[PDB]
């Protein structure tokens, strides 16, 4: 009777942060860290609702992000509940749900779709020039167009995403 419900799904502590009302599983590692109000009586409110239930990931989960994040240099320089979260949803081959900077790039290099948040900048630009040699992104072009670390030429690219 009445079980409505989404596809599996994975909420970030983030997501109890912006008051997005949603389903699937929470972390009881990240709950541990969640002192304020609203992301309290939400997340338990939503969770005593059997909107979201309670999981923890697998070791092997954890060390999945540890493979791909040791190829791409920050191997432990993210934050534990990031790693949990991020891990558990790639067990599930699910989804997530999270805006931070860092979690949305893990997700991306690991394949899993996710949801993020209406931001667009807050502190970054667009850019629009590459060089051909180093690779380096400029927004403007340089005096020749050629590259200030390099000196190959700098042609244009198309859209940010
Ligand atoms: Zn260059």
């Amino acid at each position: 009777m009445l079980r409505n419900l989404k596809k599996t799904l994975v909420l970030d502590s983030s997501v109890f942060i912006q008051g997005i009302d949603i389903e699937g599983y929470t972390t009881p590692s990240v709950v541990e860290e969640i002192k304020d109000r609203e992301s309290k009586i939400f997340l338990e409110s939503l969770i005593s609702a059997g909107k979201v239930k309670i999981a923890e990931p697998s070791k092997e989960s954890i060390d999945r992000i540890i493979q791909v994040a040791k190829e791409t240099g920050e191997v432990n320089e993210l934050s534990k509940a990031d790693i949990e979260v991020l891990a558990l949803a790639y067990e599930l081959k699910g989804e997530i749900f999270s805006d931070d900077y860092n979690v949305q790039n893990i997700a991306s290099l690991l394949g899993l779709r996710f949801r993020t948040l209406k931001r667009g900048i807050k502190k970054v630009i667009k850019w629009r020039y590459v060089c051909i040699g180093c690779g380096r992104k400029f927004s403007t072009l340089p005096p020749g167009g050629v590259c200030p670390d390099c000196g190959s030429k700098v042609k244009l690219i198309p859209r940010k995403r």
